[PDB]
């Protein structure tokens, strides 16, 4: 309940099929139809070139408004679509890469042509699928629901789940195309009516020359970009949820959140094999939040994996494994909060994944690759949290912080047998978090809870083997997208066949 | 002996593998290498944006020169690349769609990214293959020769040999994309080095509203556009070859050729099952040409098929079958001529594939689909003829004629129990061809020679079943491209395994 | 009698005021009015971005249709406006610089903001005047007729008649702007309603490197480009008028015209003792044409000068002097022919204005300089010949011929004690003109009839002083544009009052 | 800040002639020279298309850096040139309209073509003069100092000292064009070397619909934007000078300035007739600033007028008269402060120029026209204060604040019996100024000090006839621009010697 899709030359027919298995509302376009799920947000506005549609949400309206406001006072009362329409017409499509959010902006032009701009981080992945008709969706399952069990053609698993590094346009669906995040696309049709996408990147590669930014300004920038999101979310939502791990990043977000929201709800998960409760409880107490822990069973851990696969359409094993915890937290917080903040991604920007004390020829490059990889996995899809009535946000994943850190001088990421140095300095400068927390060694979600082990135990493979895990995930991935498995009646106990 | 390829960030190494199975030379680019087959033509030009390359040949230089000459005198002595560069900078990339020929234009810029423009008819089909490295080639086999037998991933034949109509960007190779003919493509790379193709069509769909062009002006245009091709080649050749069938179109081309060249070599093929030799001899006598006839055995018919597959990289059954006769003609003319003209495609423009006296709701739409289908088959590829030292030209296939005929009022294509009415009237005003030829009912190459029946006999199927024929063609296609079969040691007798 | 003007937010009074002195009609536009004289031509076309207007005529429709025909069959029946719209939407504004004619193309966008494109040779000069309201016209007299005598401000004759070489955007009207020929202009208004012309040139300076184009190809191009303008005129007009001087160029046009038209009416003029009749008659008989010479009187010579100034809005001394002869020829045939051809401008392309035997370091530069001068003078305006029911045409002044000669090798224009060497070899090969004509040394219109002497006499100056003669021409130019004088009522009184 | 100029194909003579009257340096360019005064500021950056130059100063670097930082971390250390280059190549030329300052950005293309972008407020006016050579400067007196007294051709005082409504591109100099502020200008040269300015506005008119922005949001916006300019000057400049009149605005600034800087030096002026020292003093106490009043004699006042005309090249009577007070304040602060803040322009944004209690059909339209009027006057010129070693700043004149007030709902600018209502309400909340001050009343510079009276007394005319006052200003203006008068050598006789 959050996704959308559009079909060219489509009618109510093709939509009714979708609506059968998914609830949402249809809407006609000049030459097609637009389907948007129940909990889906959207806005529209008239432009000289046609009607503009903005599907999804914006995370930095404040910044965008401030920008448009330089030349148009009507920027302060503009709805999302009108806001982006102002930037589009004044600064060209490239300006839309400045926007953050799980959005998709497109213009329904009279000539039947669709001009679409995809968000640039992976919050709202969009595919153009060639079925009986051409479909553009941010949820591949919608297409199957409309044209049938065979609509989607999947690639061989031997080819799919083997490598770990892919382009941000990679997709295992042969009869489909993954639109590049942060680019402009025009959906045209040639003389014989065949679909042809014309895409253009909205952002060129940033320099890789070390950024020797002085200490004081750096700290000011970090404080500013981490609080910017929270200040945006401050107005609405009096209460905010936070998956607490007691880790540095998740804890730092809670600290900052304490100064922006009235009430805070912290959640923790772990298995019978291990948990981080001791550290999270320490932060919850220090901040006096409505804390509550939970020890997930094996069945729960697996259910979390397959839920992220279904909802965020993840086919990568590591990603699905990492999401499991988060998905159980959403389930634990359902009905308690409507907004959640995380510390997800910080380790990829400040050097958390680097081994303390180890030597690295080019640590920044190592990190950049990971930042990039999150573009196609589905880790950042928001559909999952949405179906639990949650608007999941990741404060660290902002354009400004990512760009700042992209080539930030390594000495701030790894120095003196430490990691995330500058982030630690900033964290305790807040005088809100306990020293053991601020200086805790990094420990991942799937690691600290031993979810990686629980998963390996059910697949009967070594915790290290992520290719065997991907085989499984890709396997259920196709099963869910082919409609051969309904999220409603599915249990890990009935997936033994997909194991061997 | 005419194809080419480019590899992003490739050394002489990646080329050595190719120059091992094929002949040609490799030149280095800013961030890559360019391989050009032994008998392949190409020119270079220095632009401000970088070094421009023109690989292949131009068919309408005279027209392009006359255009560029409107504002720049140097157009009269510009090489092929410099000529297109003038159009490029003066009228934009769209101006290159005005060019005809088996060419590929591209600019190598310092930034590393190349801007390429593909010819717009299918004379030089270009693919972008994602192997160990990104490859752009107008010959897929070259990539196999470069990285191995597993470089190209082929789709399931059940999915490929089904539908008859395909988009002009269709390709059975999963890890490759067929570049749209008549479009501009910029080959860029993102922050992580991954390849991304930004395409934009150079031409939009023409109008489908009936073109009620008065009789006389129409006849003048037909006289003009059919001769222009011959007036371009006249100064470059004294002798010309012509696959003659005694049909209306190839005979009309011969009549014209006799007025532009010194000697004419007409060739005719057939099987022991049937032939059109009778009609062919009439035209040869009337125009007094150096005529030659040849009966083909089943082995030669099949050999002509698998050759068109290998050289023009054709996987379609009907196309491979049709090319058989032509490929046998090339062998017969080898060493006798260096250029050939045909009447190929005329039936797709003037109503020839229409049934005399039959009623049609939308004849032009029917013809248009056929015209379009030629874009992806490889039937217009030139490599085959080229390897036989022949520059193959199809006079009817010019931009002006195709566009003129696109929506030409149907009463000129089918009327009074006749077809190709306007064309027959035109060929008549020439007073050079016998009436029985000018008004002969149309009969295809694969039909009049019963090649269709012979092909059916070996596959043990029915003449009409081009689905089974495609299975065979796609089958050898895959074998040839994977390098599993060699054109030097392949005979129809050793391919019985692909039939079962 | 074929001019037009456009006024932004004009009222019906503006139009009525104009109609008080000039017959015609006003057509309301989006946010203003468009006026066109009784005998002015104009076509319209509906575009996506608004209504396209094409006022004037096109001289090379055949060539333009051939260009558009490459992709749109409807190009064969498109009106001038539709034809230019096809080129505009397909190849950009730059494509419109490829058309020849005394035209003006503009698009009326609902927002009141029109986009205008001017022809690229000066055949139809266009100004943007800032009176009470903003005007756009190809006739300055219209603004006066509409807003009054004090509408146009003129610069001191001390600054106007001084320098001889000016930019093609030069205008002696301080409150007007001469739109650069061959450029796209966007007429906009800022937030406070002030006019702002955003212009952009559609051409780039051509190369000045010597063109070593061989003799055969060169003669073939001369034949093509010289005969092409006659081919486009053969259809209509059975009888054409030709001002014949007996000069090489005018005679070459008569010979060539004799093989394209049915009836040729040649007209020659001369003053007292100074005439070229002997040579004109030779050609008239050598080609058997309807010839008729007429001796001009003192008053008639001077009147031709004031008429060229009134109609063509010429303020340049030499220009008016030269135009004097042609204006007498138009009157000589004000009802016998509807179309005239001339050899005007030929000397600026082939070196006629060069001194035989003389040595030049850069003759082409000297010539190109003169070619450029004709852009602002008003020599190529069609108004005058129009008001006489004649369609004035100059075969030599085609984009192709001009561009060819631009840097053509000097040995073809001046060599071995001769000039226009290649042009003469061409005429000679026609075996249609007497030797004494093919090699007759260049003699200008104003020189051969001593008009340059007659004009000087009435002013009491020297034949060489054009700075003084320009002061006179500038005097009447101002007078006429202020309506203070009438082309029909030019009494001797006011004449002398203009001498000084 | 300090004047500069560029001369196409300039010679060393030109430069040395300039250094003869004005001290500075000249750096060679691709095809010309670039001069800059001793106190002139400029930075360069190597671009792909050429070398970029940023002459002047940026006032909103932090904001521009916050924009570029979204995609390029290198923006945090880029110089002014590099920073604009970052925005230019990523968001196009339109992006440079988002920057505020007395700057001029231009790119020296290797071919000689110069791409120039002008600031969008009139802070640094730029002209393109056509004298012996072609020039581009922000000081008309530089071209004279290099060409001679006859460089600049001025228009008759009849069409200058009259009209009150001028376009932002208006200039009294006939042979000089005023480059529209907020636009990109490309200085081309056609095939014959003649100059041609191809301009294009970088902004579009903002909507004129009433802005119904609620109270609280509006107040925050006023606060943020009024303080933003001060946060940019906080780091440097420990001390700041503020011309305090005692009015609502200047006082409010002094108030907000006290919460940012360390030491505030307030200055006030007036005449024998009267002054605002009373109110001015109250503010000096409430804030405890370093306030010194100074009465101006008959001279000094008339001197501040001729000073503004020389340095700011102001020719508008009213404009000069207003700047008269500011200049006298600079001299009173020279050596003591390096930066000054003013409440200048506030009345044009919040309605302070409107008559309290009066009814207006469209009060924002009147205000907008005034705002616009300041674009061609020279009021915001910084050259004047610069020479006094002072960086003059006007906090109210920001793109955001201006854009906000443009259509702000009138009830905020004039309700019941008040004006600047919302501004007054804002100042009140600050709790730093006395009631009688916060709710004072509109009182101009030339008014509060009877400066308009003194100026008038020297001309004999009344204090309302600004046509005679402009008559005087326009005369000295021309005198100075010809060097016929010196800034220092201003004989009290030469005043009258002006036929005045
Ligand atoms: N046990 C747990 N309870 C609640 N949320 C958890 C969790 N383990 C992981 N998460 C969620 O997943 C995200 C993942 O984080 P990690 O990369 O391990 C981050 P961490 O919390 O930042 O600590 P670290 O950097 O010290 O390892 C966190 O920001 C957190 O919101
Ligand atoms: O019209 C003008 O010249 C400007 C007005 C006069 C007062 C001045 C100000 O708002 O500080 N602007
Ligand atoms: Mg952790
Ligand atoms: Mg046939
Ligand atoms: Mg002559
Ligand atoms: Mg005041």
């Amino acid at each position: 309940s959050n996704s959308f899709c559009v079909v060219y030359k489509g009618s109510d027919t093709d939509i009714n099929n979708i609506q059968r298995d998914f609830d949402g509302k249809g809407e006609a376009l000049s030459n097609g139809y637009l389907f948007i799920e129940q909990n889906g947000h959207y806005q529209k506005c008239e432009m000289e070139r046609g009607t503009a549609y903005l599907i999804g949400s914006l995370y930095n309206r404040t910044f965008l408004i401030g920008l448009a406001g330089v030349w148009e006072g009507e920027a302060y009362l503009a709805n999302d679509a009108e806001l982006l329409a102002l930037l589009f017409t004044r600064l060209g499509a490239n300006a839309l890469a400045l926007a953050e959010g799980d959005f998709c902006f497109f213009i329904d032009e009279p000539n039947g042509e669709l001009t679409v701009i995809t968000e640039s981080r992976g919050f709202s992945p969009v595919h153009v699928v060639q079925g009986k008709k051409a479909w553009m969706t941010n949820s591949l399952k919608l297409v199957t629901a409309a044209e049938g069990e065979g609509a989607l053609w999947f690639e061989e698993e031997a080819l799919v789940c083997q490598s770990l590094m892919r382009a941000d346009t990679y997709t295992p669906v042969k009869n489909a195309q993954r639109l590049k995040p942060g680019a402009v696309h025009v959906l045209t049709h040639d003389s014989e009516g065949y679909s042809f996408v014309e895409s253009r990147t909205l952002t060129t590669p940033a320099s890789n020359q070390l950024l020797a930014l002085p200490r004081e300004p750096l700290l000011a920038l970090i404080d500013r970009y981490l609080n910017a999101p929270l200040e945006d979310l401050a107005p609405r939502f009096d209460t905010v949820g936070i998956p607490l791990s007691g880790g540095l990043d998740s804890s730092l977000v809670t600290a900052l959140a304490s100064r922006h929201f009235k009430k805070l709800n912290t959640y923790s998960i772990g298995t019978e094999l291990s948990n981080e409760f001791e550290f999270s409880q320490q932060v919850a107490d220090a901040l006096g939040t409505h804390h509550q822990m939970k020890i997930l069973s094996e069945t729960e851990v697996i259910n979390g994996i397959i839920e992220s696969i279904y909802y965020n359409e993840i086919f990568d094993g590591l990603s699905a494994e990492i999401q499991s915890g988060l998905f159980n937290v959403y389930r634990q917080a359902q009905g308690q909060v409507s907004c959640m903040l995380t510390g997800y991604g910080s380790d990829l920007l400040f050097g958390g994944i680097l081994k303390p004390g180890a030597q690295y020829d080019n640590p920044n490059q190592l990190l950049a690759e990971q930042v990039y990889r999150t573009r196609w996995t589905g880790e950042f899809a928001t559909h999952g949290a949405s179906c639990y009535g949650i608007d999941i946000r990741h404060p660290f994943w902002s354009h400004s912080l990512i760009s700042l850190c992209h080539a930030l001088h390594p000495d701030y990421k790894i120095f003196d047998n430490e990691v995330k140095n500058i982030l630690r300095e900033y964290a305790d400068s807040l005088q809100l978090l306990p020293k053991d927390i601020v200086w805790r060694k990094k420990i991942g979600i799937h690691e600290g809870s031993s979810v990686n082990q629980a998963f390996a135990n059910v697949l009967g493979s070594t915790v290290d083997n992520y290719q065997t895990k991907s085989r499984f995930t890709y396997r259920v991935y196709q099963a869910f997208l082919r409609g051969r498995l309904s999220i409603t009646d599915v249990t890990p106990s009935q997936l033994k066949d997909l194991i061997k």
